[PDB]
């Protein structure tokens, strides 16, 4: 076939093309035609990303658990679960102060039960029909288990448990195949996308607005000076020698909208460093879905222009529920386009604003126009924050 | 034990004694009491049929997708579908043309939406709990990962590769015997299903609608003769000599009301007849649920008996949006007794009949009736049109 | 770690904390903070036993079934299946005895299609998101079925159908470590729960029901007592001895509130006693789910007590209907703690009293706190079941 160079230079190019006919079209009647026809493209993308993620997560899971040993586990767990909380938190209150600074959108005016919930109350029925955390709990167990297994004594459950293990592995490597498929159209996709985006756009009214966007991007890009330069100084790591690397995973998910669909290229990307590969292959994919930090700074400033187009003021206790609130829907969350908007509601339902009420409602969808441009910045966001922490720990052995 | 005779003639010892016993009972008082007895012993066949489909339709997919190359399965894949949805869309006609000649049932007085959602949202939630399509899109998909991954080069994800090829394998085997054992009950409960049909009938205001039965089955094998005949002496098959052959699948098909236990008993009937064997194994199952194309004459003729019954009058454009629509509903049908009426409903909403509406009901429930009666032919024409296609296809090369 | 001791020591030493806390600190205020900060801590470990249940019923059903020709599981399981349902129903109507002469709560003043149901409609559908009793029902057919591929001449399927086998067999051994490692909670689980009953409990009004409590006592008593010490010495076992061995397994069960977990160390047990191992691999799990006659004669005497509550008086055709539908529901409740009171409520409604009025449903809470306490003595006396029963038949051979 016909269509033969490499994949990030198809997307960029399909990228462009897309957001400069959605301008011109923009200015005239096709403005509407362009709906019907070319939103059917677009979803026939983001509905492929959805599959893929559900396979992945268990199966990779459950083999890097499997591979390495109980006490090795527990060490590199925790640092790298530490880390990644610490990170969320600090993220989502430089996005307040952002929001502070700015100001943005004045316009005209159960704690314990989601942490208890975790665990699944039946397996099959939450990985078919339920959520992704309790899957991510029953797989962890699931590889410690065939672990001891394959040291027992005897030979019957040993070729079992092998037999097994070999099992969940296929079913991993054949989804990573599917996702390069994937990514095939995915220039077609993005093309379709970006173009709606911007047929729907008008600049100017968009302008306003574009004041909650330039203190969103702001805060993105802070974090990831301050945040990574300080902690990679620390530690003793160059850092433009690692963005150097970074720089094709940070691309890819910027292009893409998928946190999922980059992590087999963010798998490349580490063997190419030269990290110890059980460490990557536990901690990655592991992060690929718990790092969403980049979402969390936008929850957080986004649910303090709902709060400043209702008009309210926050005492330090709110402050704080905003942020622990964050943390845990971030958590939830999934690995996939527009999902953060979906989460975002979450959080305001925990901080007592209610979604039906129609006043927030009509700001709540100018956000969500706008979420679409945001979303790219944030998956750039993640991935970067997976590459930098399983360098830091790697690090430090 | 003491059954012991071929399966075949048991079934029709039990269907014919059935239909006796319920026209005998039918004149007296009896008539109620074989309702309470009678009907639970038919049920239980019918739930037998539906657990088995399911588990079919996916493992028998993978495999064989996954034992083709890929280029094969282009050619083959894309000659046979082109063939299944022909062929459907000329019986659907040749059931509308049969209608305007018969005019049955006088009495007395999303589109591309659907097309975008054959691509599952998520694997196994769609497995378990939701459609048949969705789970042949992800079975395709995963056995060609499986093909490339054989082929890799590294022996680990090699043997891995293989190790789940053979679980799913295995997975559909054990379906295939299940289905012999079914088929051994089968002689009971069909004579328990056709003696309350039977019992219920009253003849001869059963002659009224014997105008719709006798359109129906006009049509029917207007379609076996016209079309399987021409078509197999265009390429070159002696009709007669097919038809011995398929005359087995074609009985076992007509006296059960299964599409799906037919299957082995037509995969035993192709390696009889000397047929490529892979080609076969992966056109059959697709088309033991695809080519449903009696049903879908069945359909038409059974939305113009119940337009004609609420008397409307239908453009070029509703009879085309009759045959697309029909063509979709029969894609979606599944294999199992009585489904065809519930995929009824589906396109009778589409052209815009409510089935809300009690003067519609009442007809409907009339045609309800002897849908029992036609699910036989329908069942027949299936499996014919599946031995066609593909001894067609093996023809050309 | 510091958690060294034997696992059954640890559990009573949390028991008798726990108890001694309740009532202390159910003289004071402090009888209200129990309740927000331990119940979260005991919900928690009733949770893990939900999750590990359903995987170890099919599973572990697969592989015994599939290890015995089908010959031998003819006569085995047909003994076995005669004895359950014969003890159940003398266990029931004992506790009716029982409810009779004690006469407790006096107070102020489909039959077929349940039997169909047991049919899955769909295999996955019903494993994920559905019952108990189908899953058991697919489980056996599949183990058959493989054991004849085992058979067949063709190496290719030969190889097919052990994989297979293998990958289950894994998934069965892991479940039952998983089981070990929720143990480990278990002791500071159970602390928590007795705490929190014991907490809620006034001694005095409780006394009230404490004739309820003591006519079940005294019924579950006598059950074991006369219905097992008489069948032994029928087939010719000391009594004395076979309570020896099975006193380790009966007081794991009387202080852990699982049918589930015990049956690991009933296995142990089982391998002490000297006993065939494919027999008890096959009838133990059968055994577990469906031998909790000790929750039938408490389901019994309960449906009495809410009876003489309502003040109604029960014809010989009623009492018959209590005991029939007893076993039944019995049959579909799951092993897990407090499970017993919902599936009660499908009796009484069956029996024809309605759960949703107000003076009925006030008794019954009286009865859903009491029922924590008595589900302690159910465990005990179902264990007790199953290895009595396992023991008969092998004494048979
Ligand atoms: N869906 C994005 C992040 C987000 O916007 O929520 C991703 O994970 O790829
Ligand atoms: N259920 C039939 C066809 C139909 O009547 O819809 C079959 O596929 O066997
Ligand atoms: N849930 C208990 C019995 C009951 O109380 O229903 C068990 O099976 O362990």
């Amino acid at each position: 076939k016909y269509i033969e160079y490499p994949v990030l230079q198809k997307i960029l190019i399909g990228l462009i093309l897309g957001a400069i006919v959605g301008l011109i079209l923009g200015h005239y009647g096709y403005a509407d035609a362009v709906k019907t026809y070319v939103k059917p493209f677009g979803d026939l993308f983001v509905r492929l990303l959805k599959m893929l993620v559900m396979p992945i997560v268990f199966a990779s899971l459950v083999v890097g658990a499997a591979s390495i040993s109980p006490a090795r586990l527990g060490r590199v767990g925790v640092k790298i679960v530490v880390y990644y909380l610490l990170t969320s938190a600090f993220a989502v209150t430089l996005g307040i102060i952002m929001a502070r600074l700015f100001n943005p959108g004045a316009g005209i005016h159960p704690l314990v039960k989601i942490l208890l919930d975790i665990v699944p109350t039946n397996p099959f029925g939450a990985l078919a029909n339920g959520q992704v955390c309790p899957t991510i709990f029953f797989a962890i167990i699931l590889g410690i288990a065939i672990t001891y297994l394959m040291n027992s004594e005897n030979e019957k459950v040993r070729k079992s448990a092998e037999t097994l293990l070999d099992a969940i592995n296929g079913l991993a490597e054949a989804m990573y195949k599917i996702v390069n498929g994937v990514m095939q159209y995915a220039p077609i996709g993005v093309f379709a996308l970006i173009a709606y985006v911007m047929a729907e756009q008008g600049v100017k009214v968009v302008g306003e607005l574009a004041k909650v966007t330039a203190a969103v991007y702001v805060g993105l890009t802070l974090q990831i000076l301050l945040v990574y330069f300080v902690l990679l100084k620390i530690y003793g790591i160059d850092p433009i020698s690692f963005i150097k690397k970074a720089k094709d995973a940070m691309l890819t998910a910027f292009v893409t909208r998928s946190s999922s669909g980059t992590l087999p290229v963010t798998m490349r990307v580490a063997k190419e460093m030269g990290i110890s590969e059980g460490i990557y292959s536990f901690t990655l994919p592991l992060g690929a879905t718990i790092n969403m930090d980049g979402t969390a700074l936008y929850q957080g400033v986004s649910t303090f222009f709902i709060a400043n187009a209702l008009g309210s003021h926050l005492t330090v206790g709110q402050q704080l529920t905003i942020v622990l609130t964050a943390v845990l829907a971030s958590i939830c969350t999934a690995g996939v386009p527009g999902a953060g908007a979906i989460m975002l509601a979450m959080v305001l339902e925990s901080v007592g604003l209610p979604l039906t009420d129609p006043n927030v409602a009509a700001a709540y969808a100018m956000i969500l126009g706008i979420d679409a441009i945001l979303d790219m910045g944030r998956t750039m966001v993640n991935v970067t924050g997976d590459l930098t922490g399983t360098a830091i720990v790697a690090k430090t052995e």
